[PDB]
């Protein structure tokens, strides 16, 4: 698939991150990100969407080795990690047509994997309106913890 970027915002205490919220398909919570355009660079497909998504501008922000990539069902996502952006910043999306809502969560309130359904013998996963967060969560604490500890 094609590669996407976006971002890992986090305020000035490191306890809290910005998510947000889609609709339908994207409908739950996720770090603002999207698909690279022909001949873009990474850097600034990252802020590209995260304006779009959240109308805050990280380009003067974005440090090129601080980021976490997954693959994920092999498409490449990579959200540059942009540390000390204040609660209090007015995040608006350009296109609410995409985004519906923009929230600070706590970082260590959020899940780092689905519920199972072990109590009802069944397989698979209970829905989760972080899942698209998820994935990037422990990655999240343990560069933290290296870089800031
Ligand atoms: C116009 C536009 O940019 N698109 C449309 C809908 C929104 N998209 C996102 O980039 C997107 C991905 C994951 C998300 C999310 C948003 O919010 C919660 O998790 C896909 C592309």
């Amino acid at each position: 698939g094609v590669p996407t970027y976006g971002a890992i915002i986090l305020d000035e205490t490191l306890e809290n991150v910005l998510l947000v919220q889609g609709y339908l398909a994207k409908s739950g919570w996720g770090f603002p990100k999207g698909k690279v355009n022909k001949e873009e660079a990474p850097h600034d497909c990252a802020a590209r969407e995260v304006f779009e998504e959240t109308g805050f501008d990280i380009k003067d922000y974005i440090c090129k080795d601080d980021y976490i990539e997954l693959r994920i069902n092999d498409q490449l996502a990579r959200l540059y990690i942009i540390p000390g952006i204040p609660k209090d910043t007015k995040f608006n999306p350009k296109t609410r047509r995409e985004i519906r809502n923009i929230e600070w969560f706590s970082i260590e309130k959020l899940p780092c994997h689905r519920n199972d359904m072990t109590p009802k013998s069944k397989l698979g996963l209970a829905p989760n309106k972080f899942f698209m967060a998820i994935p990037f969560i422990r990655p999240l604490r343990d560069w933290l913890s290296r870089r800031f500890g």
